[PDB]
Protein backbone atom coordinates (compact mmCIF):
# COMPACT_ATOMS: atom_id res chain seq x y z
CA UNK A 1 0.00 0.00 0.00
CA UNK A 2 1.27 3.50 -1.00
CA UNK A 3 -0.39 6.85 -0.37
CA UNK A 4 1.11 9.88 -1.97
CA UNK A 5 2.06 12.97 0.10
CA UNK A 6 0.55 16.43 -0.03
CA UNK A 7 3.18 19.09 -0.85
CA UNK A 8 4.00 21.86 1.59
CA UNK A 9 2.61 25.34 1.35
CA UNK A 10 4.80 27.18 -1.23
CA UNK A 11 7.01 30.18 -0.58
CA UNK A 12 5.73 33.46 -2.07
CA UNK A 13 7.22 37.02 -1.58
CA UNK A 14 5.86 39.39 1.11
CA UNK A 15 3.23 42.13 0.55
CA UNK A 16 4.38 44.51 -2.10
CA UNK A 17 3.60 48.09 -3.01
CA UNK A 18 4.00 48.88 -6.75
CA UNK A 19 3.33 52.29 -8.34
CA UNK A 20 1.01 52.51 -11.34
CA UNK A 21 3.09 51.94 -14.46
CA UNK A 22 5.65 49.78 -12.68
CA UNK A 23 5.91 46.02 -12.98
CA UNK A 24 4.29 43.48 -10.66
CA UNK A 25 6.61 40.54 -10.43
CA UNK A 26 5.37 37.63 -8.36
CA UNK A 27 7.43 34.48 -8.38
CA UNK A 28 7.87 31.51 -6.11
CA UNK A 29 10.96 29.80 -4.83
CA UNK A 30 9.67 26.25 -4.46
CA UNK A 31 9.67 23.25 -6.77
CA UNK A 32 6.55 21.81 -8.35
CA UNK A 33 5.32 19.63 -11.12
CA UNK A 34 2.79 22.35 -11.66
CA UNK A 35 2.22 25.78 -10.16
CA UNK A 36 -1.18 27.46 -10.05
CA UNK A 37 -1.32 31.23 -9.76
CA UNK A 38 -4.51 33.23 -9.74
CA UNK A 39 -5.56 36.77 -8.94
CA UNK A 40 -7.23 40.12 -9.70
CA UNK A 41 -8.10 41.39 -13.17
CA UNK A 42 -8.00 37.94 -14.76
CA UNK A 43 -4.50 37.01 -13.62
CA UNK A 44 -3.60 33.35 -14.15
CA UNK A 45 -0.37 31.39 -14.64
CA UNK A 46 0.95 27.84 -14.42
CA UNK A 47 4.62 28.89 -13.98
CA UNK A 48 6.98 29.46 -11.04
CA UNK A 49 7.55 32.82 -12.71
CA UNK A 50 4.37 34.29 -14.28
CA UNK A 51 4.32 36.95 -16.91
CA UNK A 52 4.92 40.39 -15.51
CA UNK A 53 1.91 42.67 -15.13
CA UNK A 54 2.29 46.36 -15.70
CA UNK A 55 0.47 47.71 -12.67
CA UNK A 56 -2.74 49.70 -12.86
CA UNK A 57 -5.10 50.25 -9.92
CA UNK A 58 -7.41 47.40 -11.03
CA UNK A 59 -4.48 44.98 -10.53
CA UNK A 60 -4.34 45.64 -6.82
CA UNK A 61 -5.59 42.83 -4.67
CA UNK A 62 -4.84 39.40 -3.22
CA UNK A 63 -2.80 37.02 -5.43
CA UNK A 64 -2.65 33.28 -4.59
CA UNK A 65 -0.66 30.04 -5.34
CA UNK A 66 -0.87 26.24 -4.81
CA UNK A 67 1.86 23.83 -6.03
CA UNK A 68 1.21 20.18 -7.06
CA UNK A 69 3.28 16.95 -6.91
CA UNK A 70 3.78 14.22 -9.56
CA UNK A 71 0.63 12.44 -8.45
CA UNK A 72 -1.54 15.56 -8.51
CA UNK A 73 -1.53 15.99 -4.74
CA UNK A 74 -2.26 19.66 -3.96
CA UNK A 75 -0.78 22.01 -1.34
CA UNK A 76 -2.65 24.58 0.68
CA UNK A 77 -3.37 28.03 -0.74
CA UNK A 78 -1.05 30.87 0.18
CA UNK A 79 -1.11 34.51 -0.82
CA UNK A 80 0.62 37.86 -1.29
CA UNK A 81 -1.23 41.18 -1.13
CA UNK A 82 -0.29 43.64 -3.87
CA UNK A 83 -0.88 47.33 -3.34
CA UNK A 84 -0.94 49.54 -6.37
CA UNK A 85 -0.30 53.15 -5.58
CA UNK A 86 -1.91 55.70 -7.82
CA UNK A 87 0.14 58.23 -9.66
CA UNK A 88 -0.41 61.86 -8.69
CA UNK A 89 -2.31 64.13 -11.15
CA UNK A 90 -0.83 65.66 -14.25
CA UNK A 91 0.12 69.17 -13.26
CA UNK A 92 -0.64 72.29 -15.25
CA UNK A 93 2.26 74.74 -15.40
CA UNK A 94 1.80 78.41 -15.94
CA UNK A 95 4.63 80.91 -15.94
CA UNK A 96 5.90 84.45 -16.45
CA UNK A 97 6.90 83.40 -19.99
CA UNK A 98 6.99 86.89 -21.73
CA UNK A 99 9.99 87.94 -19.66
CA UNK A 100 12.81 90.50 -20.21
CA UNK A 101 16.30 89.42 -19.33
CA UNK A 102 17.18 90.51 -15.84
CA UNK A 103 13.71 89.90 -14.39
CA UNK A 104 12.95 86.90 -12.18
CA UNK A 105 11.55 83.85 -13.93
CA UNK A 106 8.72 82.21 -12.01
CA UNK A 107 7.27 78.77 -12.80
CA UNK A 108 4.34 77.31 -10.89
CA UNK A 109 1.36 74.98 -10.81
CA UNK A 110 -1.71 74.53 -8.64
CA UNK A 111 -1.40 70.79 -8.09
CA UNK A 112 -0.09 70.00 -4.64
CA UNK A 113 2.76 67.76 -5.79
CA UNK A 114 4.78 67.57 -2.62
CA UNK A 115 8.26 67.82 -4.11
CA UNK A 116 8.82 69.11 -7.58
CA UNK A 117 11.65 68.58 -10.05
CA UNK A 118 11.96 71.19 -12.74
CA UNK A 119 13.41 70.13 -16.04
CA UNK A 120 14.74 72.74 -18.39
CA UNK A 121 17.17 73.10 -21.29
CA UNK A 122 20.01 71.84 -19.08
CA UNK A 123 18.30 68.42 -18.94
CA UNK A 124 17.20 66.25 -16.02
CA UNK A 125 20.61 64.84 -15.01
CA UNK A 126 21.08 63.91 -11.34
CA UNK A 127 23.96 66.40 -11.36
CA UNK A 128 21.65 69.28 -12.32
CA UNK A 129 18.78 67.91 -10.22
CA UNK A 130 20.59 67.80 -6.90
CA UNK A 131 19.42 67.77 -3.28
CA UNK A 132 15.69 68.83 -2.84
CA UNK A 133 16.25 71.46 -0.17
CA UNK A 134 18.41 74.50 0.41
CA UNK A 135 18.46 76.85 -2.53
CA UNK A 136 18.21 74.31 -5.33
CA UNK A 137 16.00 76.02 -7.84
CA UNK A 138 15.45 72.84 -9.87
CA UNK A 139 14.17 70.63 -7.08
CA UNK A 140 11.88 72.41 -4.71
CA UNK A 141 9.43 71.70 -1.95
CA UNK A 142 6.05 72.81 -3.19
CA UNK A 143 4.94 73.27 -6.78
CA UNK A 144 6.77 76.54 -7.48
CA UNK A 145 10.22 77.90 -8.25
CA UNK A 146 11.94 81.23 -8.78
CA UNK A 147 14.96 81.36 -11.11
CA UNK A 148 17.13 84.51 -10.62
CA UNK A 149 18.69 86.36 -13.53
CA UNK A 150 22.10 85.32 -12.21
CA UNK A 151 21.36 81.60 -12.26
CA UNK A 152 22.84 78.99 -14.64
CA UNK A 153 19.31 77.75 -15.22
CA UNK A 154 17.93 81.10 -16.38
CA UNK A 155 17.30 79.71 -19.82
CA UNK A 156 14.65 80.03 -22.49
CA UNK A 157 13.06 76.99 -24.13
CA UNK A 158 10.79 74.11 -23.14
CA UNK A 159 10.28 73.33 -19.44
CA UNK A 160 8.31 70.67 -17.61
CA UNK A 161 7.76 69.65 -14.02
CA UNK A 162 7.79 66.25 -12.31
CA UNK A 163 5.50 65.79 -9.26
CA UNK A 164 6.89 63.67 -6.42
CA UNK A 165 4.81 62.17 -3.70
CA UNK A 166 7.16 62.01 -0.75
CA UNK A 167 4.98 59.48 1.05
CA UNK A 168 4.07 57.06 -1.75
CA UNK A 169 7.17 57.42 -3.98
CA UNK A 170 5.13 57.89 -7.25
CA UNK A 171 5.79 60.50 -9.95
CA UNK A 172 3.65 62.28 -12.55
CA UNK A 173 4.65 64.57 -15.46
CA UNK A 174 3.16 67.94 -16.49
CA UNK A 175 2.39 70.03 -19.59
CA UNK A 176 5.35 71.37 -21.52
CA UNK A 177 5.52 75.16 -21.32
CA UNK A 178 7.65 77.42 -23.51
CA UNK B 1 -22.13 17.20 -1.25
CA UNK B 2 -23.49 20.10 -3.24
CA UNK B 3 -21.59 23.34 -2.50
CA UNK B 4 -23.32 26.34 -0.98
CA UNK B 5 -24.53 29.29 -2.97
CA UNK B 6 -21.46 31.54 -3.50
CA UNK B 7 -20.98 35.06 -2.19
CA UNK B 8 -21.15 37.79 -4.86
CA UNK B 9 -21.09 41.64 -4.31
CA UNK B 10 -24.34 43.66 -4.10
CA UNK B 11 -25.99 45.54 -7.01
CA UNK B 12 -23.60 48.04 -8.47
CA UNK B 13 -23.93 51.22 -10.47
CA UNK B 14 -20.96 51.92 -12.80
CA UNK B 15 -20.68 54.94 -15.13
CA UNK B 16 -19.92 54.38 -18.80
CA UNK B 17 -16.15 54.26 -19.21
CA UNK B 18 -15.55 52.97 -15.68
CA UNK B 19 -14.61 49.41 -14.80
CA UNK B 20 -17.03 46.64 -13.86
CA UNK B 21 -15.29 44.46 -11.34
CA UNK B 22 -17.22 41.42 -10.20
CA UNK B 23 -15.44 38.96 -7.98
CA UNK B 24 -16.44 36.33 -5.49
CA UNK B 25 -15.20 35.59 -2.02
CA UNK B 26 -15.77 31.84 -1.87
CA UNK B 27 -13.58 28.86 -2.66
CA UNK B 28 -14.16 26.54 -5.60
CA UNK B 29 -12.53 23.99 -7.77
CA UNK B 30 -14.12 25.88 -10.60
CA UNK B 31 -16.13 29.09 -10.84
CA UNK B 32 -18.62 29.78 -13.62
CA UNK B 33 -19.48 33.37 -14.42
CA UNK B 34 -21.82 34.42 -17.18
CA UNK B 35 -23.61 37.56 -18.25
CA UNK B 36 -24.58 40.29 -20.75
CA UNK B 37 -22.69 41.11 -23.93
CA UNK B 38 -20.92 37.75 -24.08
CA UNK B 39 -19.42 37.87 -20.60
CA UNK B 40 -17.91 34.58 -19.43
CA UNK B 41 -15.21 33.57 -16.95
CA UNK B 42 -14.01 30.53 -15.02
CA UNK B 43 -12.17 32.57 -12.34
CA UNK B 44 -12.97 33.89 -8.85
CA UNK B 45 -11.83 37.19 -10.33
CA UNK B 46 -12.88 37.67 -13.99
CA UNK B 47 -11.31 40.09 -16.37
CA UNK B 48 -12.50 43.62 -15.84
CA UNK B 49 -15.03 45.00 -18.29
CA UNK B 50 -14.90 48.63 -19.26
CA UNK B 51 -18.56 49.56 -18.93
CA UNK B 52 -20.73 50.58 -21.83
CA UNK B 53 -24.55 50.59 -21.76
CA UNK B 54 -24.76 47.16 -23.47
CA UNK B 55 -22.92 45.67 -20.45
CA UNK B 56 -25.73 46.51 -18.09
CA UNK B 57 -27.76 43.56 -16.93
CA UNK B 58 -27.87 40.54 -14.63
CA UNK B 59 -24.55 38.71 -14.04
CA UNK B 60 -24.54 35.20 -12.51
CA UNK B 61 -22.23 32.60 -10.78
CA UNK B 62 -22.21 28.92 -9.70
CA UNK B 63 -19.20 27.30 -7.95
CA UNK B 64 -18.30 23.57 -8.22
CA UNK B 65 -16.62 21.04 -5.87
CA UNK B 66 -13.89 18.44 -6.59
CA UNK B 67 -16.48 15.91 -7.71
CA UNK B 68 -18.27 18.31 -10.06
CA UNK B 69 -21.18 18.90 -7.70
CA UNK B 70 -22.77 22.26 -8.59
CA UNK B 71 -24.16 25.04 -6.36
CA UNK B 72 -27.26 27.08 -7.01
CA UNK B 73 -27.14 30.13 -9.27
CA UNK B 74 -26.78 33.54 -7.67
CA UNK B 75 -26.60 36.98 -9.23
CA UNK B 76 -25.63 40.65 -9.08
CA UNK B 77 -27.42 43.34 -11.10
CA UNK B 78 -25.11 45.84 -12.78
CA UNK B 79 -26.42 49.24 -13.73
CA UNK B 80 -24.49 51.21 -16.27
CA UNK B 81 -25.21 54.89 -16.15
CA UNK B 82 -24.92 56.80 -19.38
CA UNK B 83 -22.58 59.70 -19.69
CA UNK B 84 -24.19 63.09 -20.32
CA UNK B 85 -23.88 64.63 -23.82
CA UNK B 86 -20.81 66.37 -25.14
CA UNK B 87 -21.47 70.04 -24.64
CA UNK B 88 -20.90 72.75 -27.22
CA UNK B 89 -19.30 75.89 -25.80
CA UNK B 90 -19.72 79.27 -27.36
CA UNK B 91 -18.29 82.44 -25.91
CA UNK B 92 -17.62 86.17 -26.16
CA UNK B 93 -14.14 85.27 -27.50
CA UNK B 94 -13.28 88.57 -29.39
CA UNK B 95 -13.09 90.50 -26.13
CA UNK B 96 -11.26 93.71 -25.06
CA UNK B 97 -9.55 93.67 -21.71
CA UNK B 98 -11.79 95.11 -19.06
CA UNK B 99 -15.01 93.64 -20.48
CA UNK B 100 -16.73 90.65 -18.88
CA UNK B 101 -15.84 87.25 -20.31
CA UNK B 102 -18.86 84.99 -20.71
CA UNK B 103 -18.68 81.25 -21.45
CA UNK B 104 -21.77 79.13 -21.98
CA UNK B 105 -23.39 76.08 -23.53
CA UNK B 106 -26.92 74.90 -24.22
CA UNK B 107 -26.60 71.41 -22.75
CA UNK B 108 -28.25 71.17 -19.37
CA UNK B 109 -25.24 69.75 -17.54
CA UNK B 110 -26.34 70.26 -13.97
CA UNK B 111 -23.03 71.40 -12.49
CA UNK B 112 -20.23 72.64 -14.65
CA UNK B 113 -16.48 72.79 -14.09
CA UNK B 114 -14.63 75.26 -16.24
CA UNK B 115 -11.05 74.50 -17.09
CA UNK B 116 -8.81 77.26 -18.27
CA UNK B 117 -5.12 78.15 -18.50
CA UNK B 118 -4.80 77.81 -14.72
CA UNK B 119 -5.50 74.07 -15.05
CA UNK B 120 -8.08 71.81 -13.43
CA UNK B 121 -6.48 71.43 -9.97
CA UNK B 122 -8.83 70.84 -7.03
CA UNK B 123 -7.34 74.02 -5.55
CA UNK B 124 -8.50 76.11 -8.53
CA UNK B 125 -11.72 74.10 -8.91
CA UNK B 126 -13.07 74.64 -5.41
CA UNK B 127 -16.55 74.46 -3.89
CA UNK B 128 -19.41 74.46 -6.54
CA UNK B 129 -21.47 77.27 -5.03
CA UNK B 130 -20.98 80.80 -3.81
CA UNK B 131 -19.06 82.94 -6.24
CA UNK B 132 -16.73 80.31 -7.64
CA UNK B 133 -16.48 81.24 -11.28
CA UNK B 134 -14.83 77.94 -12.25
CA UNK B 135 -17.43 75.59 -10.83
CA UNK B 136 -20.94 76.77 -11.36
CA UNK B 137 -24.49 75.54 -11.16
CA UNK B 138 -25.86 75.62 -14.67
CA UNK B 139 -23.91 75.60 -17.92
CA UNK B 140 -22.70 79.21 -17.82
CA UNK B 141 -20.12 81.43 -16.16
CA UNK B 142 -19.11 85.08 -16.05
CA UNK B 143 -15.45 85.93 -15.42
CA UNK B 144 -14.90 89.57 -14.29
CA UNK B 145 -11.97 91.65 -15.49
CA UNK B 146 -10.65 91.65 -11.92
CA UNK B 147 -10.54 87.86 -11.61
CA UNK B 148 -7.42 85.66 -11.48
CA UNK B 149 -9.04 83.47 -14.10
CA UNK B 150 -9.53 86.26 -16.65
CA UNK B 151 -7.12 84.59 -19.01
CA UNK B 152 -6.83 84.05 -22.74
CA UNK B 153 -6.15 80.63 -24.23
CA UNK B 154 -7.92 77.28 -24.54
CA UNK B 155 -10.94 76.56 -22.32
CA UNK B 156 -13.18 73.54 -21.92
CA UNK B 157 -16.10 72.57 -19.74
CA UNK B 158 -16.88 69.40 -17.80
CA UNK B 159 -20.59 68.46 -17.36
CA UNK B 160 -21.54 66.93 -14.01
CA UNK B 161 -24.71 65.04 -13.38
CA UNK B 162 -25.42 65.66 -9.73
CA UNK B 163 -27.80 62.72 -9.52
CA UNK B 164 -25.90 60.02 -11.43
CA UNK B 165 -22.30 61.12 -10.73
CA UNK B 166 -21.19 60.86 -14.45
CA UNK B 167 -19.10 63.42 -16.35
CA UNK B 168 -18.75 64.43 -20.00
CA UNK B 169 -16.25 66.77 -21.71
CA UNK B 170 -16.91 69.55 -24.26
CA UNK B 171 -15.36 71.22 -27.33
CA UNK B 172 -12.21 73.23 -26.77
CA UNK B 173 -12.81 76.92 -27.41
CA UNK B 174 -10.13 79.58 -27.83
Amino acid sequence: IRIYPTPATPNVPADFAVCEGEAIVLTTTTNATSYFWTGPNGFQSNLQSPSVVNATLVDAGSYHLYVTNTWGCQSLDTSVQVTVNANPPIATITSNSPICFGDTLTLSSSTNCGQSQWIGPNGNSTGTLGTPGGNNVLWTIGSTTNIPSTDSNYLSGDWYMICIDTITGCRSESNTIT
